[PDB]
């Protein structure tokens, strides 16, 4: 007795995979939802640089100005919020001006969902967690730009607000890092944050993304440095590395129905494995045995992110652990138990219902595994 599991975890169709890739068409329609935003966040912005320009060539009065906010997307904000717009577009100085009739809002072509290893929600409750970033091509600025940090997330609000209301089922809620839309029905939630990057690309450092509370308005936060890392992961270490990343990601979901560690924490330890530790990718059993064995220590130590300026990490090391990383560090030295065991099972049915301890009940298909050559 011993069995194997490479199609088990690989099989499209019945296997791992088969269940946890989404069908083109559930891709196309997050794709859809997706260009809605974009399109809705652009419009706003071409409706506040409609007033903008209405003020360069006379400078009107707030009252107005407000009359003219009040009929664009903007009238989804609160009355404040309308009056804080029409009183920022009031304020602006000519300089000012200029430079936000000069912006239109922009959207990062390479952006795949989750670096391409997005899983179908496993548990009642779990959404996918989909983010699409707007970019604000800007003067590089020292403090605040030009254009200000109020008035930009002012008009993302708007945009995200105003498809909320015209939009049934859908509902709005800010998050430190960006505003994000809730889609209860359809399992989804997609996340806004605004980033301010150079007008002229120039794009290494001086991508800011823009923070809702707190002190610092702005940090320095590049998503193309975890995604380049990533990609380069996959060039470097094969096509098996997403295909694990998404095995990890799923058995987080069946380990926890809210919690667990982050999906990036879990790419990082397995990079980091394969990268260090010979493995066959030809036997994703094999290799996922390799993987559980070696990611508690990967956890203990705290999981460093691949992006050197971040300082922290991406897990915590075993000093700062609370009963919540007690919790992880249990279920990942579970993990490679549950595997062996599966492998040891008496039969098919028993090595199945063993293998799926880990991963959840999805794969009902046993013929997948096979007696060992
Ligand atoms: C890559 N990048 C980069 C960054 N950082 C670093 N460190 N290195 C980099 O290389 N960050 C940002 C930078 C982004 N490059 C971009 C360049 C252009 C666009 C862009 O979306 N342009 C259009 C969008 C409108 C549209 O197409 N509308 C369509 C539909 C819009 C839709 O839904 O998609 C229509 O006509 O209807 C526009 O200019 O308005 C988006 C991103
Ligand atoms: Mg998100």
């Amino acid at each position: 007795m011993t069995w194997n599991f490479h199609q088990y975890y690989t099989n499209r169709n019945d296997g791992l995979m088969g269940k946890l890739v989404l069908t083109d068409e559930e891709k196309n329609n997050l794709k859809a939802l997706r260009k809605i935003i974009r399109l809705r966040t652009r419009d706003v912005f071409e409706e506040a640089k409609g007033i903008a320009k209405a003020v360069k060539k006379s400078a009107l009065t707030f009252e107005i100005i407000q009359e003219k906010v009040s009929t664009t997307q903007i009238k989804h904000l609160s009355d404040s919020e309308q009056r804080e717009v029409a009183k920022l577009i009031y304020e602006m100085d000519d300089d000012a001006r200029d430079e936000f009739l000069g912006l239109t809002p922009r959207f990062w072509t390479q952006g795949s969902f989750q670096y391409d290893t997005l899983n179908r929600p496993f548990q009642p409750g779990q959404e996918m967690d989909i983010d699409d970033g707007t970019y604000m091509p800007m003067p590089i600025f020292e403090s605040e730009p030009k254009i200000g940090h109020s008035l930009l997330i002012l008009l993302v609000d708007a945009s995200l607000k105003s498809l909320v209301a015209e939009n049934h089922g859908w509902k709005f809620e800010a998050k430190q890092t960006c505003g994000r839309i809730k889609i209860e029905a359809e399992k989804t939630h997609i996340d806004v944050p605004m980033y301010a990057i150079p007008k002229d690309e120039l794009d290494s450092e001086n991508v800011n993304l823009a923070l809702r509370e707190g002190d610092r308005k702005w940090i320095n936060s590049d998503p193309k440095i975890v995604e380049d890392w990533f990609n380069d992961s996959c060039i470097r270490i094969g096509k098996h590395l997403r295909k694990v990343c998404r095995f990890m990601k799923a058995w987080r979901d069946a380990q926890w129905d809210v919690g667990g560690p982050s999906s990036i924490s879990l790419m990082a330890a397995t990079v980091n494995i394969l990268d260090s530790v010979a493995h066959d990718a030809s036997d994703l059993g094999e290799t996922m045995k390799i993987i559980a064995k070696h990611l508690p220590s990967e956890f203990a130590r705290g999981v460093e992110s691949p992006d050197s300026t971040d300082e922290k990490p991406l897990f915590p090391p075993s000093y700062k652990h609370g009963p919540r990383e007690m919790d992880i560090m249990s279920k990942l030295e579970r993990l490679p138990e549950i595997l062996s065991s599966a492998e040891s099972a008496d039969s098919k049915s028993e090595a199945l219902k063993k293998i799926n301890m880990a991963f959840g009940n999805r794969v009902t298909n046993s013929e997948l595994i096979v007696l060992a050559k």
